[PDB]
DNA sequence: AAAAA
DNA sequence: AAAAA
């Protein structure tokens, strides 16, 4: 494949929730809200948004919180740019219940096309892919739902990638697949049409001029059915990256459960666990795990995390460390539903970086839809170094604790920490 | 296949080392030495012995211990029955070094055919199958090497199965394969001749009148190359038995390491571990692990055992308990090489029983040769109940300790227990 | 934000 | 008894 001769730059945007403060003053990136506002201001031809749910108002949460202001602003911008001529298209998973949808109808009346994709009746899951494609030259990919709490109340990790028409259209292709697949009546085709096929997969990634220095990047999609022949499955890419590492593997994910949740009877899913154990045993790879715990985390997950932190010895030089990153909450933020959590889902090695939109559980890789970006840069510094610095800042943060920490000591309510 | 109309009875023989005493007086079986002596006395037509090594003298150990007397007696019997007309045939793995072999030459001069099978040059391993076939009607299968220490100094678990011409010849077939395969020059055939093929495998086991009540039994062999089309691999049978269980799984094995030992670079082998985790998570199966620790155990093994004992929670009702069975030793028994250990390798469920000759490591299932017996009896009581009683006696014995036990507290030297 | 028999 | 670079 011909290299993409475009000034593809890339910014690691993150939304630090109020209260959280890293006392380093050395790493600084635009927040998710700032990047989204800039993309909307620069949007003049197209805007494709794949989202899980839309809660850009204090109305939909039934809360009176000023912190939603930024989110409301985004909604206002989304209302203003539709009449200007931008072909706004939004794919949002069909809600389980018939709850009112103020934002979606507000954009529909303005002129924004909305299609209700229903993953439950197609592959038995939800559509949890959160990404943007702006003018088909820039794009966004991260853990930020189209919510005000996502912008302010929870922590995110995403990439805004500018001037990359080639990686922007390869990402759209997924949005086009969602658009065609979830309009009405139509089901998953046996064979995907060539329009959705891609050429930049794991064996032949795409060459970009990522800040001048050449780099190899490509996107991975899920669930396996909604995947064309060219596209590399998200699980396969994740396993390849965790296997190719030879020095260290740093993982910061919201939820890591090696089981097929959201289904019964309970099923065991040892896919990422086996890869982590292989990498940490056969090779001297040091594995560092950073999970996030809140009030809506499965208490069984600890029982698996303890199964990994206990595998470390001298003879094979095994080294696995597991830490929980819990976002502190107060009385004011307690009343907000799904208020405080670290939703970042990514990992970084000494030779590659993976940034995804789905938690590390069997559903997100076999049923729930998701998208991830893989970047490998030959050289010292760059995107990989920036993400490694982000992960170490997270790792040494006061909010990151060991698996033996007392739950009451942590500010927020954690179900994975035994009391006293 | 037609059922084997033979009074196939079955005795669980075990060799309790001196010093060990279970204060129950309710379970009693003939020792391995007694059963071997009875088989030799009743031997008049044939005697096939597959063994790892031959140390039936105080000479070969270079020790002066009266406890070898029984072993010497066995050797004497093995010398006496050869001139009587018994076709004694012994398959013993070729030693790494050119050490003297008094017992093998003593039997060779009497008239016992000995063939030096060399597993290292054939499949890259050793021949660790310990079994007897006496007159092709009885047989023995257990963890007892042809050693005096095996008979007295270490603990064993084996089956002597009388009046079973059908299960005796199915076991011989393996000895015939070893005999032909390890004579001289000849290598492993691509396709095994029909003479070594068997009909009683996992899908179609053999029906026997095991103490009157019908039962389904069959044998499994390793390594996968020295296996005909009919024969079921040992690993496949082990996985099937650990998967079919629905209530509990009790495992008492000498060494359980989910790695490919005896080879470099270090390799990860998550085959039995994954099955145990699946059984204990998907179903409410209670898994109890009884490992044995001595002075020649890999210290890394604890790092994996802690990975299993830490997987137990309420939401999925997971329950895995790991215990170490350490045979106490004194100053007198310390000087004996490979003196005190619990060498039993078996497991029992609520519906099946597995008795093997090899430890639970990757080599023993992929390179090292081994044989195991599988029995499933429909009813309450019988062989399965006897083995379950044996396992619970072992589990509650004072010699069985938890993984957090202090090493100095245990009588013997254990490398898997952290000091103080 | 995929917690919700 | 498969501990032995
Ligand atoms: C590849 O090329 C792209 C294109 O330039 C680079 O993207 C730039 O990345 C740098 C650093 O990652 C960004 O610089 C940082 O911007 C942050 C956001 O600035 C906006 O928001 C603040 C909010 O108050 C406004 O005041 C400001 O005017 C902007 O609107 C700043 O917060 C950062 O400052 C932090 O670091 C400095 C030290 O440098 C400290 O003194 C500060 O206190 C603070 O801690 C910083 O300035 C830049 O904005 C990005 N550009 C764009 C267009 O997004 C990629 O980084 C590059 N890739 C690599 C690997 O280098
Ligand atoms: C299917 O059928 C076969 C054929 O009979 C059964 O095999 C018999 O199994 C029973 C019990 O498992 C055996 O009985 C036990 O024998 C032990 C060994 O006895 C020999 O060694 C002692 C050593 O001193 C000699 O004294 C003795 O004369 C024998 O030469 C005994 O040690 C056992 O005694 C224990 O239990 C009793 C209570 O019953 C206590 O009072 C004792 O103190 C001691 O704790 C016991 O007698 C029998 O020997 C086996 N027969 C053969 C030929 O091997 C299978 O058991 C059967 N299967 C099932 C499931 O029932
Ligand atoms: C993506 O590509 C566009 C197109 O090149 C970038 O916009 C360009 O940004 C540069 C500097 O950021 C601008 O250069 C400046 O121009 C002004 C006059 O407009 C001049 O006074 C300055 O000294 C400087 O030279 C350039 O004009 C501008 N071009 C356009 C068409 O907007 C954009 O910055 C790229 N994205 C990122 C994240 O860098
Ligand atoms: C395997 O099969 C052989 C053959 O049947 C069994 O040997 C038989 O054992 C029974 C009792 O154990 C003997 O019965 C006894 O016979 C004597 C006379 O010899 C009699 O006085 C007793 O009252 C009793 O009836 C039988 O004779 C004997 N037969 C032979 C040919 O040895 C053997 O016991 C079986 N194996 C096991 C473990 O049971
Ligand atoms: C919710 O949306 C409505 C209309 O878009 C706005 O407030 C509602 O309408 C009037 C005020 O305009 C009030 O009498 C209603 O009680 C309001 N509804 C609610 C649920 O408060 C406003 O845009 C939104 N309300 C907010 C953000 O509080
Ligand atoms: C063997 O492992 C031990 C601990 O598992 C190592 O000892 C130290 O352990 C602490 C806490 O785990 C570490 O912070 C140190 O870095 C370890 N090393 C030293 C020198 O203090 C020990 O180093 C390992 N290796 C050997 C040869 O004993
Ligand atoms: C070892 O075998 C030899 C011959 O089979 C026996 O003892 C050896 O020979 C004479 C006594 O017959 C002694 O002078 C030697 O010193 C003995 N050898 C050793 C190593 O002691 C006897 O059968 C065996 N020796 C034992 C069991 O101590
Ligand atoms: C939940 O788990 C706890 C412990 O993991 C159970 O509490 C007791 O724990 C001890 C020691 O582990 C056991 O010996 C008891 O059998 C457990 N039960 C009781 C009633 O004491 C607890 O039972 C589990 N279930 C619930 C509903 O809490």
């Amino acid at each position: 494949p011909a290299p993409c001769y475009d000034p593809c730059e890339a910014v690691l945007v993150e939304s630090i929730p109020e209260g959280l403060d890293f006392p380093n003053a050395s790493t600084g990136n635009p927040s998710t809200s700032q990047a989204w506002l800039g993309l909307l201001a620069g949007a003049h031809s197209s805007l494709d948004i794949a989202s899980f749910y839309w809660t850009l108002t204090n109305n939909d949460t039934h809360t009176q919180e000023p912190s939603a202001q930024q989110g409301e602003e985004v909604l206002r911008q989304l209302q203003t740019l539709a009449p200007k001529g931008v072909n706004v298209r939004i794919a949002v998973s069909k809600p389980s219940g018939p709850q009112p949808q103020a934002d979606l109808q507000a954009l529909l009346q303005s002129g924004a096309q909305v299609r209700m994709v229903d993953m439950q009746k197609l592959t038995h899951g939800v559509l949890a892919t959160k990404f943007w494609v702006v003018d088909q030259t820039h794009f966004y990919l991260g853990s930020a739902n189209m919510d005000w709490r996502s912008l302010t109340q929870v922590k995110e990790l995403g990439v805004v990638m500018y001037n990359c028409s080639c990686l922007a259209r390869d990402l759209t292709k997924i949005f086009e697949a969602y658009w065609f697949l979830g309009q009405a009546g139509s089901s998953i085709p046996s064979t995907w049409p060539r329009f959705y096929d891609t050429r930049y997969n794991q064996e032949t990634p795409m060459e970009i001029c990522l800040n001048g220095t050449p780099a190899l990047a490509y996107l991975a999609s899920a669930p396996p059915p909604l995947c064309p022949s060219g596209r590399t499955p998200d699980l396969k890419a994740l396993l390849n990256v965790v296997d190719n590492a030879r020095s260290f593997i740093y993982v910061a994910v919201m939820n890591y459960l090696p089981t097929l949740e959201f289904s019964h009877p309970h099923r065991f899913w040892p896919a990422i666990d086996d890869g982590l154990r292989r990498a940490t045993y056969e090779r001297g790879v040091k594995v560092r795990l950073l999970i996030s715990c809140w009030g809506h985390s499965e208490p069984s997950m600890r029982a698996f995390l303890l199964s990994l932190a206990a595998l470390r010895d001298n003879h094979t030089h095994s080294d696995i460390q597991v830490k929980l990153f819990v976002v502190p909450a107060d009385e004011a933020q307690a009343r907000i539903p799904y208020a405080r959590v670290n939703a970042n889902k990514y990992m970084v090695t000494e030779r590659a970086t993976y940034i995804g939109t789905s938690n590390w559980s069997g559903n997100y890789f076999t049923e729930t839809a998701g998208t991830s970006l893989l970047v490998t840069q030959n050289g010292r510094g760059g995107l990989r170094s920036q993400l490694e610095a982000i992960f170490l800042r997270d790792w040494d943060s006061p909010y990151s604790h060991d698996l033996d920490t007392s739950a009451d000591s942590v500010g927020n309510a954690c179900r994975l920490l035994l009391e006293v």
